[PDB]
């Protein structure tokens, strides 16, 4: 690949443990130049009037690195909320609201998978009960089916197929552009065997 990685290679990731003093848990998560800040606010008593108070609430606001949220970063906001509500164990702290704020710092590709991983780390740090870890990976599909892991901004302007996969340690998957069923399986096959690198990071280094 242009940047010198091979197809199954994840760009180097990193994380500063809770930069924010006011947050119960936070994570500035970086993969290459794509960097994100995730802030979580412990479980807070009470439930939005339009929610169920019988189960715990998870809420999310996606904030652009500048200006205000466009049609793309607001579907990301949506996917992220689906994914987080999914992995969180909701039966532990009923009548409670956990608010996640995601602030984009840089965007060199795989922004939604990055924001996902960032948020999984911050939840863990805030002591929010999870069913399992969420490990997300942006997969790109090359001309004749060659699968690429953790695409950047440049590869995202080149390829015609790709998938956002998130594995439990699937959870959710969203594909963009042409995707044969063979392409799709290569992506899940490839992503899965790579994902253990991200969760080994969450399970050891980040604790």
């Amino acid at each position: 690949r242009a940047d010198g990685r091979n197809p199954n290679q994840l760009r180097p990731f990193s994380c500063t443990r809770n930069p924010l003093d006011r947050a119960h848990g936070s994570a500035r998560w970086a993969q290459g130049d794509t960097i994100v800040l995730a802030a979580v606010y412990g479980p807070k008593p009470g439930t939005r009037k339009g929610e169920n108070p019988e189960k715990a609430s998870i809420e999310v606001v996606w904030k652009p690195m500048t200006g205000q949220i466009g049609k793309q970063e607001k579907e990301y906001e949506m996917t992220l909320k689906r994914t987080l509500q999914s992995i969180c164990l909701l039966t532990v702290h009923p009548n409670t609201t956990t608010s996640v704020i995601l602030q984009v710092v840089g965007n060199d590709g795989s922004l939604l998978p990055c924001a996902i991983n960032a948020c999984c780390a911050a939840l863990v740090f805030a002591g929010i009960p999870l069913k399992h870890l969420a490990v997300a990976i942006g997969c790109g599909v090359l001309e004749d089916g060659e699968v690429i892991l953790d695409t950047n901004k440049a590869e995202e302007q080149q390829l015609k197929s790709f998938a956002h996969l998130v594995f439990p340690n699937l959870i959710t998957s969203i594909t963009h552009g042409v995707m044969s069923e063979e392409d799709y399986f290569s992506c899940i096959e490839r992503g899965l065997a790579a994902s253990s690198r991200i969760s080994d990071f969450m399970r050891t280094t980040l604790q």
